[PDB]
């Protein structure tokens, strides 16, 4: 199974002329190419989340971190043909989880978005967890995860579970220690295919030493055969400031 | 089916700090990572074949064009758990095809490298034809042309056939219009993914409208489902001068 992860950049006008109305049709064409099974997707707003809609070719589970449905929000993309979405949630990320709210440490709500998902040809569930943890500190970060890990405890440790997306934390934080006690890190158990770090700030000749390797993709149950970074460009830019992460896994 | 063809560039002491041996593994790499069913290889002299044999996953057909095993030559890479090959040959571009020789228009021997193959799944056979016609003049290219599908006239009119490589010529050229009498240009049948040209010339912010469109692939009784020129980059800089071309197809 291919999954992937993408943080495609929040619509914001301080993008100018490369905010999401001139990168959406690049970015949409991106995730069509590329036909993974599923794409964790982070940073979008209601308009961006109509546009995967529209313009991909696949079904859209979403939620956002405000509660009245307008806020920035994250996505899973799944094609229903080779996965089907049989249970999904989402939480705050906050000493309250079921409602919009902020950790003490956060500078902003934050989601987890969650689905439990079947391949077609197998009988047992996977779970499958969009991250986006706070960039305003390590100890933020620490915090949202262990909120994400205690909510969904029991979901981890019954079933396979892709944990995915931006955990906007470089290898050495103390939030991938604590993810490490029950998962691995899925581009140091295969062969990974283009640069490591996944973050270039819009930069296309950004050198790949300075990439920043924020976007993760971790596995717990999962054989992985292979992970990339994906350096697609559109005519001399990047179509997010993020390249999307892709592993293909097995199931156990 | 996936489909490629992919001129990998002649190793050439012109380029300098950017020649075979330190491309090398990028460009098997890349293959290996695309994985197509076949793969059409333009430019490579003998250590190049012998390192897209150790380095990529795929089986390799060879010739080349000086006879004595010595020369520039052309490949098909395949994986024999797609596809099969059945029969194989090669000849000279000139009006001795069986022999090294050189066509009165040509600057040098060219030939072109065939094979007859059958995917696992499929009972009739297809056939692939690697092209890489003279740079020299658009007439060379037409005469070129003239010459393969003369020597390949009744395995053309027999099977479907994919047409694949390095043209040396933009579209208007006499010798696409004799192409079209019997092939059509996969890339404007279904959605083209990435430029529409292949040639950046190891320029790495070429602007895709400068590329130049000498790459194709021509498919004569095959459906086509999407194209793609591959823009993949090893850190600031393109494995070949050109991009690799796929084609997605299905047998009718």
């Amino acid at each position: 199974m291919k999954i992937a992860t993408y943080n495609v950049r929040v619509d914001t006008e301080y993008d100018q002329d490369w905010q999401w109305s001139f990168r959406k049709e690049a970015v949409c064409q991106l995730i069509n190419f590329h036909d993974w099974s599923l794409c964790c997707i982070q940073e979008v707003r209601p308009n961006q989340v109509r546009d995967l809609k529209a313009y991909t070719t696949f079904t859209c589970l979403s939620a956002e971190r405000e509660g009245d449905g307008q806020g920035e929000g994250l996505a899973i993309l799944y094609n229903e043909q080779k996965v089907q979405a049989i249970d999904t949630g989402y939480f705050w990320l906050s000493e309250t989880p079921q409602q919009p709210s902020i950790h003490p440490e956060a500078g902003c709500p934050r989601i987890a978005l969650w689905g439990l998902f079947k391949e077609t040809t197998q009988n047992t569930p996977f779970l499958v967890i969009n991250v986006h943890l706070d960039h305003i500190s390590a100890h933020a970060r620490l915090a949202g995860m262990t909120v994400i890990l205690e909510e969904l405890h029991d979901k981890i440790a019954q079933y396979p579970t892709l944990l995915m997306g931006d955990f906007n934390a470089e290898s050495g934080e103390e939030v991938h220690q604590l993810v490490q006690k029950k998962f691995q890190d899925s581009k140091n158990l295969a062969t990974h295919y283009g640069p490591r770090g996944t973050f270039q700030n819009f930069t296309y000749t950004k050198p790949w030493a300075e990439l920043e390797e924020i976007d993760y993709i971790y596995v717990k149950g999962w054989q992985v055969q292979q992970t990339a970074s994906l350096t697609d460009s559109i005519d001399g830019r990047f179509p997010s400031d993020h390249f999307p992460l892709e592993a293909e896994v097995a199931g156990e």
